[PDB]
């Protein structure tokens, strides 16, 4: 049943929604049957440092969104929903199965967990089927809260579960963004810090390959606009995309053969 | 009478009509007189293997689409009907007889199913008059559902059988979209695979003639934008086409007379 | 009294109109005196061939209608009224007799009968005044339906018997017009055929001089929009037209002298 | 009192006046203090041959009416009044006596009698005093009713008896304007002959100087739209116009000295 | 109290202002204390031959306005007043005194009485103080009605008497207009007269300078648009100017010193 | 308490106000505290001189308004207020204290006293700090009424003194402004003269130094569009301010120092 | 519980919520749970001179922004909110804390306190990430209330003490504006004087480098338009920026490292 209080929603781009949690709880809820979510929905845990009230930053928490925007507009604006205007109908707008089935706008933004393997190093995270054309970011989040969609359906109702989601009702504000790295034809080619993300003293365990151009985000950065030529959520979609294997995530591509 | 389930319409882009099935069913049934469909609507069967919950894709489920619009658009977003927006009056958006004997604007998208001989080879298909002039596609679909229109109508009542139409209320999303010829004056240039198929495995079995460009798709590809020179369905309309003979579909050609 | 089924609307391009038949025919029928229409509006007989269901094709069941719009847009989108708007009220929009002795604009489309004199031959039909000036098309029509306007009214109130006008209240789809001649200063420069008309298997039958250009048109048609430099029911309207003569149709012109 | 028939606005351009005959007589008539019209509105008479049924064309029934717009305009669409709304409230629409006495916008439009000696030849009408500068159009019009002014008003009670109008409630309709004499500086220098007129077989009969350039009219004809460089009844105002003379009307001019 | 019949606002250009009569009366009557009209309005009298019905034209009813509005304006639209839309509310629209005082827009449009001398010769009238600076018309008028400003008032609850305004409720009608003077620097350089001047028997009465090019007027007419480069009454609000002095206007100025 | 009569706001430039005087009187009282006003708005007094009703003039009642526009602006306008429309709700528009005291928008118009030594010679006025920048007008006003600020608030309870602000609710009718300095940086380079001003007979009183071009003005004067490259008393609030010495203002400039 | 008057927000730009102190008050302080503010807002002290009434002018109440906008905005029309319309609904408009924690946008407007040493010698301010980058403003503040935002939350419940934040809800108006620095990539390039001050006695003791170009602004001023190239509170939101040392502030830079 409900949530105790609204962590789960706290790192909402759409504001608003943080005071209603709980009727944002059962519009979502009554739209899922019982045998979908046995359980109710699972929201993620420890992603509040309970000693410090801070942002859990650890791989554990560690999150990843693959965008084609770029940072001059995500680490200013964060991930605003496809739906951003208020509406406490059962309409579309907070369908979350249908949402994660159809990829139909809604409140919710996506993001999907790094992966590790057991020494703990990084290996390829669910990957975009265009991650190696044209320019891509792959956002790097550690955010309050979030639904964990695996832990809140039962496998034979859970539309997609290889691509390990979490979701964000109302999006992520920027303070959330740690970085991004910047993809051209599947390599790297630059790493960007965002110096305002909510807890600057781990600004330096941004990792990547060794010498890349690493470059520190402000307003209107002069390179901070690269961009393809729509829907923002194409390439976080579970069907246009994939694990592609566990190797190591220790070159300068995104680990997709070409 | 009703459908027990909302698998007749699960591949709807207007996602919002999955959630009001029986609502959309009786909307629709009721401007059907009983002589015409003395049975009701016969939704296809087998749609989806009840063994996986996945699409089945066989000859007997493949469906086929003539389209004028290209990749960057369809497989970008799909096949979405003349009306979009919600309506849940008895006018003629929601008319199935009108939209099958008029081609009036409504929230159905047709497809054509595949032939075959009795040996299982490829025959032509349903085939728009136009077909040989300027550049059309012909895309390949495989989802879940829609109503198998000359099962659904006494012959003395169905507008046109010759096309062997099967009806998707709310349209068709690009996942159901696994290929599509692109043919320049009758004749075979290229052939695209849509990598975000809901079944991946299946993309090696995209058929075609040898030695033609297979090329995989991805967002604003550069070929993917070829196009005439509006009424998306003109060439889906019964008069529009027919079936121009039984040959085998084993040439560059779309198999009609120059 | 009122028609038992809606064929005399089949034809409908204004497809909504279909479905009101009953409606429709009172709605017409409370604006015609008693002494005009003394036994109330004739509606065409045998326009369909109830051993096929199909529309039926001969010399008596032939329909014209002269317009200065090209086949691009004819073939393409039928003829449509002039009003196109739902309105249930005794507007002037369902007003017939008005419509046939002033022109104003209905929902009322206009054609005229093909001539044939007794030996089955044809003879100049109603022709408009000014046919002979510059670009105008002949469009060959068979179509369910239709008032047939000389056997609703009496001779003595009966506006203009000349022009043996068929009236199609909605208009009339592509898909029920064969073909029409392209005249140029009264002359024919072209014949096109629609291979999309309802029964394809008669294209053949379609007549002209001999040696002239035929075309099978498509949407966009290279040679298909030519037009002068708007009332589209200008050279339809009774008194700007007559028969010229009784003049075999067997030449180049339209059998109006210059 | 009330006219028997509608006749006197069977001319009308606004058609849908004509069904409105005696609520349009009572809408006029109530705005008429019984002493300026002591036995009510005169209606023309003879306008409509009562052997044929057709509009009596003869000397005693010829109209004229000066305007500044061409044939290209006024054969196609007749002349429509200043105002063209509906409106059944005693507004200035339809008050007839301050139209007559100030030219205020109504659903009026005037032309003036034709004028014979006792020879019954053709002497100066009522002409326009701008009639000499640029040019401007004597459309000759033969139409079914029309109040007749100077019937209809005690002397002192009718505003300009001098113009001997005939006022058309809801205009005239193109098809019952014979023709129409373009002069350039008073003098004439082409006459334009309606095809479409009514009564097609007195078109012979249509008069003017020898050797003057005569054309008949089609739409968009190349010369049918000269016009200097909008009040369209300036010219047909009382006090804008006066009966020069009683000259012969048998010359190159418009008898106004220059 | 009220006038016994409209001819008071007969010369309205806002002609649906004449059949309130009454209710206008009585609407601007309201807003004028009895102290500052004891006995109420006073209409001009004599405006009308009793005789004739005709205008009375002489010195004695002679108006004039000064206008910065040339011919092709006024002498075919006339004064329309700066309010032209119905509102029988209390508004500023009717409020006479407020408009005397202060220029307000309203339905009024002023003039200002001709000046002769014991002898019966024309002497300076109020003139705008802006008189000599480019171009401006004097207006040469003969109405029916008009208020009496300087007999409507009590001395000393009249704003301002020195322009002996004759104000027109509704404005004046070009057939009231008979002539204009251009004025180009305070030299008279072109008279204008109005061939629709309501008595054309008069238009040689039209006085002026010798040797002064005189010009009958007709729409458009090519030197009819003269105007510098707003508030069309600027030049005719008492504080804007005044009565120069009392010389002859015998000479080609408007007598007020360069 | 309230005003006897509405002299007070007669000069009102939004003349719909001056009808309204006791409603305008209690809609500003009302929001004005007691303690602020223990007795009530001060009106001046003997803006009228009683033996003529003619506005007195006299350096008591000389009041100034420093105005960034230009006098074909404000001669042809006058002083209109920053809101202008309408509103009998207690909003700001007539929140006399919040205008004062922070200059939000409002139907008022701020004046300064000129100011005199003790041998009635003229000496620096309140002056804006950017008066010696570009292009200022130091506007001369006689106007009747206006609310005498220092007058009508408790010294602490009334915003800024300094400014001997007098206050016109609708603002100035251009009549009232009898002539304005014009200054490019500080240094007088024209006087303009008002002809219009609603006491001619003083216009050679207008003072200034001496060889200074002088200008009566008219609409559109050549001269008199002079500005800067909106808020139009940025220049009238009291922070913008002060009076800066108490020298004679007998030089060419408006004694502030460069 | 509420405050006594409205001193805390008496320097409002939004000065319609001035008189609805209380109303506002209520509005805020309900969505602010009892155990984030136990003891309610607390509203700064002091900022208003006892004996004078005149703003408190000393280093204890001095504020600071950083703003991207130049003095001829803000100069102008000082530091308006991001929502400007009246909204008295719980919406996010006055949602403070959500304000603080998201930067939302509300009717707040975020101000800085100077920073002193222990010799009361200035030191480094909280300075925003971007203050190197390009042009930024850094505005010196004296007003009057401002909400304490340390003060008013309990520790764990105040979302960003680091700031050191005062709130003025409506903003603040130009005169409590002082000077402002204008920094270019981090250096002082300019100082400029805001002559408006509401205390202009003490604009001499602005402080700043030597030999620093110092300007005294007025509207439009030639060099008070640099800007880059929107979020005009992005550089007042606490995660972007932070105290980066106590050094003291006595060069040309911001004391952040380059």
């Amino acid at each position: 049943n409900s949530p105790k209080d609204n962590t789960w929603i706290q790192a909402a781009s759409l504001t608003w929604l943080m005071d209603m949690s709980s009727l944002l709880y059962q519009l979502i809820s009554t739209r899922i049957p019982s045998f979908a979510s046995p359980n109710g929905l699972h929201m993620r845990e420890q992603t509040i440092d309970s000693n410090t009230g801070q942002i859990q930053i650890d791989n554990e928490h560690r999150l990843l969104r693959w965008d084609r925007r770029p940072p001059n507009d995500i680490f200013l604006n964060g991930f605003i929903p496809r739906v951003t205007n208020q509406n406490l109908s059962p309409v579309e707008d907070t369908h979350l199965l249908n949402y994660l089935r159809t990829n139909s706008p809604s409140i919710f933004v996506s993001t999907t967990r790094a992966r590790y393997n057991n020494l703990g190093l990084e290996i390829t995270p669910w990957t975009p089927h265009s991650a190696n054309n044209n320019i891509i970011y792959r956002y790097e989040i550690f955010a309050p809260g979030g639904i964990d969609i695996n832990a809140s359906f039962s496998r034979n109702h859970n539309p997609f579960p290889n691509e390990d989601q979490i979701t964000f009702p109302g999006g992520i504000r920027p303070e959330f963004i740690r970085s991004t790295y910047e993809y051209h034809n599947g390599e790297i080619v630059r790493i960007w810090i965002n110096p305002n993300f909510i807890n600057p003293s781990t600004l330096n365990d941004v990792s990547g390959p060794s010498n890349i151009s690493k470059v520190f985000w402000h307003e209107n950065h002069s390179e901070g606009n690269n961009m393809d030529s729509y829907n923002q959520d194409f390439d976080m979609f579970a069907p246009n995309g994939e694990i592609p294997n566990n190797n190591l995530l220790n070159n300068n591509s995104l680990n997709v053969i070409q």
